[PDB]
C-alpha cells in the first residue's frame, strides 16, 4: 500500500519525521524524501496514493491544495491536527470530514504513533 | 446574465488585508455577482460552512484567490476549484517578503490558472486587465 504524507513548511520537523517513520510500518511512503515540476510530481504521488495523511496544524496553501485535489481523486484521507498549538483548524478542513473516507483527528504529540496504529488496524 | 465570481482569502493577515480584500471584492462586483461578498471573514457547524463553500465554488464562472497569506482553506478551495474545471486567478503580493507555495505557483498554466504578482495600489487596474 502506497502512503502519501504532507505537512506545512512551518518547528515540529521531528513530529513530521515521527509520522513518516510510523506510516513506513504500514507501507511505502511516496513522500518520505521549477515550480511546475514540483506541482506535477506532487499530483502524480497523490494519484498513486492509497491513503493521504496530512498534518494540518500549521496553515498551508500547499497542504490545503493537495487535500482538495485528493478529495476530487476520491482518496481515503486522514488529517492530523494538534489543538495544543493554540490554533483553530480551518472550517474548510474540519467540515470536509464525513468520518469514513475523510477523517480529521485531533491529537496530542505523545499519542500520534498509537493513533496511527489504531487507524490502520 | 451576470457572471458569477468567487473570492477567497485568508483570515490571518491583518486589518489592512481586510480593507484590501474589500477593495478587490468591490472591483469584482463591477464585473459580476460576487458569491462570497457577504462572508464575514474577520469573524470566522463546520459541515454547513464546507457544503455552502462547495456550492459557491461549483456555481462560479471564475475563482479569484488572494494567496499572500498561507491558508489551508484557500488551498482547499483552489484544489476543489481545479477539479471543478474552474477558471482561476491567484493574486499574490511579493512585498509581503514570503515566497508563494510551489504547489500554487506550479499549478499555473498561463491560461485557466494564472498567478499574478501585484502591489496593493494597482489591484483595481490589474482586475480591470483580467476582466476586460
Ligand atoms: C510555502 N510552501 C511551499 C513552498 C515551496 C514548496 C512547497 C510548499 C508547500 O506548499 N508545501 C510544502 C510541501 C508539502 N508537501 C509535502 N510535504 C512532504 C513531506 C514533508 C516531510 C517531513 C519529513 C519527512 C520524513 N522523514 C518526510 C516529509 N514529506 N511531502 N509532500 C508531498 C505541501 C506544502
Ligand atoms: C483558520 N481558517 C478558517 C477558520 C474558519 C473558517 C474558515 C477558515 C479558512 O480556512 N479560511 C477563511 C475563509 C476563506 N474563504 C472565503 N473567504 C471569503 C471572503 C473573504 C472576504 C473579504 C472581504 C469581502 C468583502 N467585501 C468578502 C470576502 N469573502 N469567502 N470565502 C469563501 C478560506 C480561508
Ligand atoms: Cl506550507
Ligand atoms: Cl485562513
Amino acid at each position: 500500500p502506497a502512503l502519501y504524507f504532507c505537512g506545512s513548511i512551518r518547528e515540529d520537523r521531528t513530529l513530521y519525521e515521527r509520522i513518516v517513520s510510523r506510516l513506513r510500518r504500514f507501507g511505502t511512503v511516496l513522500t518520505e524524501h521549477g515550480d511546475r515540476l514540483i506541482h506535477e510530481q506532487d499530483l502524480e504521488w497523490l494519484q498513486q496514493a492509497d491513503v493521504v495523511v496530512a498534518e494540518v496544524t500549521q496553515p498551508s496553501l500547499g497542504v490545503g491544495y493537495e487535500l482538495g485535489r485528493a478529495v476530487a481523486f476520491n482518496k481515503r484521507i486522514l488529517c492530523l491536527f494538534r489543538p495544543q498549538s493554540g490554533r483553530v483548524l480551518s472550517a474548510m478542513i474540519r467540515g470536509a470530514a464525513d468520518g469514513s473516507r475523510f477523517q480529521v483527528w485531533d491529537y496530542e504529540e505523545g499519542e500520534v504513533e498509537a493513533l496511527l496504529d489504531r487507524y490502520f488496524e
